[PDB]
């Protein structure tokens, strides 16, 4: 960041320094030039403005993740910007500044080429960091090692660590939140021929969950009917309608193992939120009936600063068919399996929309 | 649009005017130049062609939405194009046109710098309007205020109104279609200790929906068996097989509260569509068994021109953690809650794929 | 590819040839020039480096699909690169090479304009091939003609064949894998008034599937408890724990019609995979309990080289509202229906967050 910000500042200041050093250090010795110089000054002004606006739009933002190894392409871009600026300064010093270049059109064109090169480096930074991974090259199966919640994704050419950050950005809203509260063949044959206890326990659990869900739906409908939109603030109204639903809410959160996700304070805040935004009882209960993804919950359950990238291959090398890597937290892990999206061979077949003719039997 | 199209036309015509005014108004007074002029003419030709092709590809398309406030970045881009063109014209007039610039190489280089600056403005327009929001910065919980249908999305740096249009583009194919047809603690305790009427009503409704679904599946299988692919048109065949399924279809649409979504005319059109495209009875019933999203239905149920953006913050300012805003229609509303995607700190751990060694017990 | 690679190589070599032919064929006749030449050499060096890096990042990759007709925009780009290079060579030959141009600054500026034009052609290639379809213009309903598995997508301005490849890239991880093993009004009335055989058969099938699923969950829990992480390799451990679950796995794959998807060898490989990556019994069974998408399976079931694009309209023309086309394989087909994303008219409404005041009754 500090090095990157310094490189950006020096890159933006370099054309202006190139254009100001001759008119300041040697103005009389400098050879006067016509209108091409001023036209190039205007072009430099607008191209520096374009460069600053684009840099703000894409690159004046905080790093979104702390990668385990160096950001390979962004390091290459910093090196390229640095080599460009340093080489331009070297040449400028040794052949313009030292020689006290009388031809000012040459210096102005050198600064113009610098600004063009910086806009092209910005374009290259966009191509490397944003566009190389638009075309989906690979499909990733991401599975939690505990409950098997699986999603498949398409991803372009990213390094394994950038792919890891990408999958983490997807995880906090795609998978449900992690709820930890949720001879040999002869032994298998003896088990299979026993009472199917798990089947009936699962059926009973689903039945009691449906019963508690019904109780909760009725309780929340009654609770929201206990107030009118129209004196009383939305917080006071949430607190007044929470009493007629606190027991059913608590019992449903207990039967579905959702106690630590939803405190009384968070449920009151969400009641206030809903009744403020005209949300019906069902738009209130959508948060509590289903498991819901990780970002939906409190920030102390995210623990985004505690991801470990376990990769058999070095993480700076991009994906290829078969790369498996783990994203481990303290409790679960995300197993990511890579499969290259297969080569497609489309053929074109033409059918006449009038050629569809049908008959009675079968 | 009109102002934007005028700016685009003037920007494309400005280099050509710069290159044609000297050879027309003062050709004898103009100083002849060598081959660099013609090389720059060829470069201007190909760069104007590139500019026109890119403008067609991205910016010669109709506005996709009517935002409540000004499009901030596109207004900035129009202002930038206008300032660039107007300043180039001012300088050209006062130092080339008025002075009758004899050096034609300078004028050609000025036009070249203009074309470069327009290509760079096009690049900046792409960066501002398309690329600033590629990197997912925020996660949006979008919930219908009526039935609680919720989806989470990742979105980059967009203003709240552009985020609203984005969420609307997502809504018509993500959420199911809106079907409107679908002391105090002592009172809550008395209710919870009563007959769980909602549970048994829900079970009975699901049972009768499954029964009507089974009747409909059988009816549609029989109906499609009542015709063969092979005289009779697909429309006549749809009308001939609709009789053997009209009652079951109507009864299933009534039990699932889907009467106004599917008219006899639309069902006949979809029968014709399916039997034209070799779609099986199940590929036919996929439209009718599930609720389905909004765009699947008739255009009079979209009402895309009737969205209201209710935001506590001004809608030209981009998203930040905690921005809640409503997208209200006549009936329901989309509550959108923003949460910044958290900062990730990946660590790298290496495991030896050969180091996995297991033992018998537990 | 061969023509494209040749065009790329010639385009990269053309500036260097332009800069080397005068200093080699006529060095004495060549007019010496100052430092502007060397500054432009450095700019050419860094801009050719930028061009090569961007071309590698985006365009040095194998074609991802075999389209039925010509890639219209990529053909336009090849034609544009070719016309640019050929016209630059024509002018260079006839006015620099033949005339033995003494002014070397002109030749260097011509090469600089060439490199700028190639970077701008690269930018135009990005705009045409990657950016024109970022803005979602259309919504596509993709439905399998057999089981009606449907997904809606947003897609920008792509041709119908590029849209087809896009939908295929989505299909192998979005839809479940294709499992083929899964007067007239008076006749309809007689059928509807008969025993609802399909309802009870469906209920019985779901019940026995739940029973086999419970047996399989218990069997896999026991199997994974039959080993400890800690001598025995993960393959030997998978083979040792497969015996206590092989029967339940086979019976569940038979009741859900999943025999050909999962061989004993693939199940052993996946057991080894899971027990290697600390995946619990449920993270193991996530692959077998649900249908799962196509890419999850063996590569002989993908058959990506056997897609047929059946389109009523020519496939080189982009999408518009109402374009329906088929993606046919040997067994099923993907019906794709296009609907233009509707024009949105947002309005802004302001509500005071303090103005929310509620009252007791109803």
């Amino acid at each position: 960041v500090a090095a990157g910000a310094t490189l950006a500042l020096l890159s933006f200041l370099t054309p202006l320094a190139f254009l100001l050093l001759p008119p300041l250090l040697w103005r009389e010795e400098l050879e006067p030039c016509g209108t091409a110089c001023e036209g190039l000054f205007i072009s430099v002004a607008f191209k520096l403005l374009i460069l600053l606006l684009g840099s703000w739009a894409l690159f004046f933002r905080r790093p979104k993740a702390s990668l385990p190894r160096v950001f390979v392409l962004r390091a290459l871009l910093m090196v390229l910007v640095f080599l460009l600026v340093v080489s331009y300064w070297l040449f400028y010093g040794v052949r313009i500044l030292d020689a006290r270049e009388r031809s000012y059109q040459g210096v102005v064109q050198f600064a113009v080429s610098l600004v063009d090169a910086l806009l092209f480096v910005h374009y290259l930074a966009v191509v490397l960091l944003e566009l190389r991974q638009l075309q989906p090259q690979f499909t990733l199966k991401v599975v939690r090692s505990t409950d098997g919640a699986s999603r498949f994704y398409n991803v372009g050419h990213l390094s394994i660590q950038r792919v890891a950050v990408w999958i983490l950005e997807k995880y906090y809203h795609d998978f449900p939140v992690y709820n930890p509260a949720l001879v040999i063949a002869a032994a298998a044959r003896r088990r299979d021929n026993s009472h199917n206890e798990y089947y009936y326990e699962e059926a009973e659990h689903e039945r009691r969950v449906r019963k508690r869900r019904a109780r909760l739906v009725v309780a929340v409908e009654e609770a929201f009917t206990h107030i009118k939109r129209l004196v009383m603030d939305p917080r006071e109204a949430a607190q007044a309608i929470f009493a007629s639903m606190a027991r059913a809410m608590q019992k449903y959160l207990r039967t579905t193992k959702q106690q630590p996700y939803h405190t009384m304070e968070s449920i009151l805040q969400h009641l206030e939120f809903c009744i403020t935004h005209d949300m019906t009882p069902k738009a209130f209960l959508e948060r509590y009936l289903a498991a819901g993804p990780t970002i939906q919950y409190h920030k102390e359950r995210w623990l985004a600063k505690q991801w470990t990238l376990v990769s058999e291959e070095p993480v700076t090398n991009g994906l290829k068919d078969g790369i498996v890597f783990l994203l481990k937290r303290q409790d679960f892990s995300l197993v990511v399996s890579t499969k290259k999206v297969p080569f497609f061979k489309l053929s074109e077949e033409f059918v006449d929309p009038k050629s569809h003719k049908f008959v009675m039997r079968l």
